[PDB]
């Protein structure tokens, strides 16, 4: 019969995140889920830029990295296909040729500036050898708030899961899901729409069925963690891997099959309220990235969420090659970029034509 | 580096239920999610008919209960609005006028026969006073297999949650969710599509927001348990309460508000793969049940699943009174039943018109 | 800001079971944890009696089963070594030679009457082939209440875990723990001290390290479930398997090794408040059961709980053979039973001498 | 059906932490659980010294803080009552009078040097207003490894829980438990014995029963998280609050009552393998800390673990006053310090006499 007066916030059923940024997060989500548009992931680390530049003989310097981002961001008309850009910490403070910082340059053109906020992969130290966790939660709100003041309105955090012997440890499944969930809450509290990226890596000899089982298992726990932390579903996005056979499996998957497996897996795990799913391109070729997204947007399976792209190499490869790191290559580089952006825009609408890439 | 060969079934990622009935379950779900059709819940207990028959001066006997069910089951043309019927254990063994058992009779008319398989509510004995659990898992497969052989292809199991002081105990949330999840698995293994009913009762003075918060909390855990038990999402259905203010709150929500709160809550908790949601009427009037379902099917919020009805009193109330328990009242009783069935059929399609109703 | 008045019982931190039987449960635990005494498990099913009787040519009839129990229960002097007897449902209503029901007979002679309340093993239908769940929770309180009125003051429920390929499925680990936890709560509410038996079976070719890992994993989850259900720790007992190599492993284990592994595993999982641990004999010989218990009670490792026995075959094997199901064998049969009871009483005290068993 | 070869480390039952430092961690625990000895907590922050040094009129400077620690660290014969010292980051790099860094100095005197490794409290941003999380996991191994190279062999990390309205949010209970569990694993992997401190703060008007309920709830989840992360129980220690009434409750508990509640709560949550419990004394007077620890070590309740102290103010308070921050006060200050140390040494042995104090 003993009754006690407590705070509503101390009751399990009243744990939904409370933030004054809710309306803005929703508004940002709306912009990021615009039909025919997707995201450009230009958040490559300095180390990743080394790999990008090696093939074209461009030294990896701050000025060259600025020019690398400018190649894409200053491509006239890209906003027709790109709704948001995931920037690297360094780039947020750099400037376009006109004096505008990149976030200002994007915002001026209706493109939402985003920021990769995780601090990289580290050994998990639990589970199986080779598994990794992601650092970055300490001091997160301080960093996120600084990015917000600079114009960023969304962010991205990547956790990886490595399929070994057809499985992944429960230690990794649980720990990385909790990391992603905490990241999502801290982001929303800071005014940034969080793009949750639980990437089941393509590396390995596993077949598509194994990727499907592991992906469903991994993503289901990510959702469970988000529910426990009280995420605002209306204000977040997912950036998952498509379900495909392992890179060293030696097997192939028709776009129709990839679409079936991918859409089926998302539907079995994701709440219907999830606003959007922006696929990572991972180890996919530029063409596969477009073909798969197109098939996904032609799937008869349940898919209430906006299904689009958040590609890095799949949107940059040809452009970098055509550019060659030379001013005289800007025009060719930009034509290549806009072409890939257009193809993926069409794929988002389910109207991509393979003959356009011939 | 120690390696070990195990059964795939012993790995967490490979826990999806394996049943030879999978294809048939999916086929049954397809029938139960037919546009413009809903379910008739005729699984009232033998004891409950004593008070139900009181107003019409009908003695509660087996033969009279048979006639009560025949009033609706033998109403020619009801199959245009009803895709399946949840039968009571007793009725499964009773016969229609033509000699066939009701399950055989229904099947011949394209209506799927179902059976309520739970064994009633009992004190939870954990959590708060007044909370209840549902019994029935012991010997379940044996019972379900027998119903299957008699023609049943789907079942229903009800758990209830009582809102007291604006909340429910975690003991009830966890335990009832686990019961529902185990029930779903045993049903699918037995060849019966399970209708999972986690009813947050309308009883109380709570407002609509409290119902929203508790319903979201309760349903989220039901989904979590279903995921842990490895349910075949493609072969199950949900029978939830609509999100409305308490029966003693002194408030009555407008159709659009009920639709908003209900669809939002389902979307934040249910996987997009869930094939259907057949609402219970609880303590709603016959007209409210139609008005609310219509508004729900006009909601702009995400809703990949089939949204329909699984009504008991909301379909039988007027019919029972017109019937009066007399054979001469069958014509009037059936006209009333078919009217309500038609109103809800149109509500499923989102074309319900209040003016066409009394 | 928002404050709400709720029932203390609706708060997670106040979930400890509330029962007017608490003081009596604790008093019963005290009797069952008396130095030099252990439990006699005489709850063999009718089917198990067939296996027990076959070797001595005794037909499996109700009267012969009564005589089988009388052989032990009326063996004057066994009370010095046995604090409680786990009876089978049938025996609870049978009478001793003096006209008293067995529970009345035992109580009058200083022994606590107990009862096996589970309803047997059934296929788990989740996880790996061969795994099993235990039925019996439906209608439990009604059954337990009836046994209490008959004089029973404690009960026993057995769940089993089968090591296959060096592991067990998470489905089994979670489900069976949940079953045991709910059983414990219902028993305490009914006035019966629950003996929780999570038996990791000896069956298989696994080694002792594997038994250790699986036992620790299984027991840890049982404890987790008991904590979630708010069990009264001072009013329950555990009946676990000892940690030993698989029966088909072909490997040997010295008593001191079994003691190290067993005590270490219990300490890593059991709360220090657990009042007692009464080991099952499983697939151990009569002498091994005594030798191992003796070593366990000479272990330098942490062990705040009373460590004793709850043996069936380990106390009955030789007695049954000497008895031969004949009146003329009662003397020899009882001599054998009392000898084994004495050896295990000595082992509980850590004073067992292998030389005493020739 | 299908079989698969996986890494043993990918199976749930084989999640125990694997570190080459196991033997050393266990050896360090043995030293820290020496009869008659406890820990000195000298990990106060640099900022706190400003107000701490205010009473004695000592300016807060690096040099003065060094003298403050040297007061007790260089006190002759304190190693008779102190087995280890929790150092502050700054102090690890400071030198004793003979030129040796304090870690080298303590190691030479047989005292184990430890280090507080957490990075402070921050808003939880989930749950109820006022609740806090603890940061520091990012880059933990790098920092811990550096401390290990300097001589540290154990560490401390503190999480707090605030009782408000007689309860705490599940958000705090779960998140802080996970933080403590991850901290423990990272510490063991780095070669430092982790001292897990889940402090239910004494602040508030709550009574002793409320502190009991919350402490049991909080600690049970900490244990649950530790089990999930696979901690080496043999190589970790607990630093919990004693179970007492709130500081503003207007009530003071008797030593015997605090002992009952505290020991009972530990027994109901802590596994029997936990090697030691080193109580914090926040909120208690120098005398109470001794009286309470003494009563605890005279409790008839189960307590297999070493029960001692890990006091800061309760050991330094009087010494600081007698020292006055002057060279002429060292002699007196050290007499007061060694006195309190001796008193608690006796309390650990349960031979404390209140007549020895005021």
């Amino acid at each position: 019969m003993s009754r006690v007066t407590v705070l509503q916030s101390q009751l399990p059923a009243y744990n939904r995140l409370k933030t004054p940024y809710e309306s803005e997060l929703i508004a940002t989500v709306k912009k990021l889920t615009t039909p025919g548009k997707g995201l450009l992931a230009a958040d490559e680390s300095i180390g990743s830029c080394t790999k990008r530049f090696q093939p074209i003989g461009l030294s990896n310097t701050e000025e060259h990295r600025r020019q690398y981002r400018a190649l894409m961001l200053e491509a006239e008309g890209f906003e027709q296909y790109i709704s948001g850009v995931i920037l690297h910490d360094e780039t947020v403070g750099q400037k376009a040729s006109n004096g505008q910082t990149f976030p200002e340059y994007l915002t001026a053109r209706g493109v939402v500036p985003g920021i990769k906020t995780d601090m990289g992969l580290c050994p998990l130290l639990e589970g199986a050898e080779g598994e990794q966790m992601t650092e970055g939660l300490d001091g997160y709100v301080k960093r996120a708030s600084a990015y917000y003041k600079k114009g960023c309105r969304f962010c991205k955090w990547r956790n990886v899961y490595k399929i070994q012997n057809g499985t992944v440890s429960e230690s990794a499944v649980r720990f990385n899901a909790e990391t992603l969930a905490r990241y999502a809450i801290l982001s929303q509290m800071s005014g940034l729409v969080p793009i949750v990226e639980p990437e089941v890596m393509i590396d390995g000899k596993h077949d598509i069925d194994t990727c499907q089982r592991v992906s469903e298992h991994v993503w289901r726990e990510v959702v469970a963690a988000l529910q426990r932390h009280g995420v605002i579903w209306e204000g977040c996005l997912l950036k998952p891997n498509m379900v495909v056979p392992g890179a060293e499996s030696g097997k192939t998957a028709a776009p129709e099959q990839v679409a079936h497996y991918t859409v089926m897996t998302l539907a079995r795990t994701m709440p219907a309220m999830l606003p959007g799913v922006m696929f990572l391109s991972g180890g996919l070729s530029e063409v596969q990235a477009s073909e798969y997204l197109n098939a996904i947007n032609n799937s008869p399976l349940p898919r209430p969420y906006f299904l689009s792209f958040s590609y890095a190499r799949a949107l940059q490869s040809s452009a970098l090659k055509a550019w060659g790191g030379k001013e005289s290559g800007l025009a060719a580089g930009r034509r290549a970029f806009l072409h890939r952006a257009r193809m993926n825009s069409m794929a988002q609408l389910g109207k991509y034509k393979r003959s356009d890439d011939d």
